[PDB]
């Protein structure tokens, strides 16, 4: 693929995580996985992540997102981000710091695989409270 | 720099790590950063890291590497590695997994800055274990594993 319209597709798919989109950009085959492996996650689907994202969204207000590196392997169709974020959720102010590493599909225009390693210290504090939330609410 | 000369240096980077002969491919001037940068640790100068890996080293025997990822963008001088390692301590089997941000200095010869996420997890137990170490043995190196 060549390098400018990978380049367009991971400048999209960083635009779509800035707005809260993110999955316009990735295939139908798109998978998500939780690093690290000894984490024991199970890949999330694409039917899993549309599950998963409105209930983020409805926790997560102003959400901001910083780009600190950018690392493209246009050769091997594949790209790196280390980003920030934060925004205000009913649990208090909320942080993260993202590494994923992407690959994109054959022609280079949508993202095809995403792995992803968390701030695992504030995840452990954060994800059994989300938990939490949909047990209480049964959803 | 070249992509070859930056390619080079990357493979000699990864085979001097899994050799556990690792800091010549670093410049003098290097510094590693642990991520997040909210775990507040402070940069560590080649010095600092001259001084904490022989450490490291001995106390990790049948040290292994396994690379998952390689991602090598030579048009801005950076690498990603995603990799994951094993080895036995005296405090019991070692099981890390580690995201390494490198950036080559102009010339491509060398790393010249190393942030590293790892099992933030895994590793809150493991590298206190270390400093306290360092302290019940008064190495005083003037530098900390975290």
């Amino acid at each position: 693929a060549p390098a400018e319209v990978q380049a367009a597709t991971l400048e999209k798919f960083i635009q779509g995580w800035a707005g809260w989109g993110f999955l316009a950009n990735a295939s139908e085959d798109c998978t998500q996985k939780t690093l690290p492996f000894s984490s024991g996650v199970p890949l999330r689907t694409r039917a899993d992540t549309e599950k998963l994202f409105p209930v983020l969204m409805s926790l997560m207000s102003n959400f901001t997102l910083d780009i600190h590196n950018v690392v493209h392997d246009a050769p091997q169709g594949k790209a790196v981000i280390y980003a920030l974020t934060k925004a205000d959720t009913p649990f208090g102010p909320y942080r993260n710091e993202h590494a994923i590493f992407l690959w994109f599909n054959e022609i280079g225009d949508r993202v095809q695989k995403i792995e992803e390693m968390f701030d695992a210290v504030v995840m452990q504090e954060f994800l059994p409270k989300l938990d939490k939330y949909v047990a209480d609410n049964k959803m």
